[PDB]
């Protein structure tokens, strides 16, 4: 029933497992345009985080999903249920972190992690530039709660960054699918987490995919990850603007994935 609730799907003609894990505001459909590049060499595993608008909101238990741990639990449950003993993992934003944490708990499960638009911490402090001040973040939450639609319309073009209208709409609609309720709660969960202290525990190689002008991830956060993740790290400086390259420049992003995977 968890595989059903989280919309777990296994496609492709290959034998090597590749899992694609969406970030906040989207669901697994965000990979639709990447997918074709991997169907013939891989067994591709996709799923939706509980907070995706495509998952029954009855399954979003506010007394459970207060931190990333249960998200990790869900991932690890999927992989065990599918009988996966080793895979390559691609995670966008929050799913980058979920991947990190999963790898630490089950290092045998991952051959490689690929992180797209990852950050261990959004908030600035003494010696760390995360991109956001405590004030800023709060004004986001009050904008979201006051008028959810107005917020989506102002946030989506910024998240996409580049002028790709089709992408803005697609991101808009998956944000709109989410119950405003949950979007608020999940955002709190994320903007307030500090993953910095875990990075050194990672031992699996990580490829850090970083776009130009990512509104939620400064260029230095990519370097920081490269410097702190405890395994062998490669940074991929994408010639793409925005935080959602899988929606905005899918052919370009797929080519880099293919390269990172070899």
């Amino acid at each position: 029933t968890l595989l059903d609730a989280l919309n777990v799907r296994v496609v492709g003609s290959g034998e090597r497992v590749l899992v694609l894990a969406h970030g906040f505001g989207t669901d697994q459909s965000a990979w639709n345009r990447i997918l074709p590049f991997f169907l013939r060499d891989y067994r591709v595993v996709l799923y939706d985080l509980v907070c995706a608008g495509s998952v029954n909101p009855d399954f979003f238990d506010f007394r459970r999903y207060t931190t990333l741990d249960p998200y990790v639990d869900d991932l690890l449950h999927i992989l065990d249920a599918l009988g996966i003993d080793c895979c390559a993992y691609v995670g966008h934003a929050v799913s980058a972190m979920i991947g990190i944490l999963a790898s630490i708990r089950r290092p045998e499960l991952f051959s490689k992690l690929i992180l797209i638009g990852a950050s261990p911490r959004f908030l600035n402090d003494e010696d760390y530039h995360g991109g956001f001040e405590q004030g800023e973040i709060e004004k986001v939450f009050s904008a979201m709660e006051a008028n959810y639609e107005a917020w989506v319309n102002g946030f989506a073009p910024l998240a996409v960054g580049a002028d790709v209208p089709a992408a803005v709409r697609e991101f808009s609609r998956t944000l709109f699918n989410m119950r405003p309720d949950i979007t608020l709660f999940v955002s709190r969960t994320v903007f307030n987490s500090d993953m910095r202290g875990v990075l050194g525990l990672v031992k699996v190689p990580c490829h850090i995919f970083q776009t130009a002008r990512d509104h939620s991830v400064p260029a230095s956060v990519a370097t920081y990850l490269k410097n702190h993740l405890g395994g062998k790290n490669t940074v991929h400086w994408l010639n793409i603007e925005g935080h959602l390259p899988h929606l905005s420049a899918p052919t370009l992003l797929a080519q880099e994935l293919r390269r990172a995977l070899s």
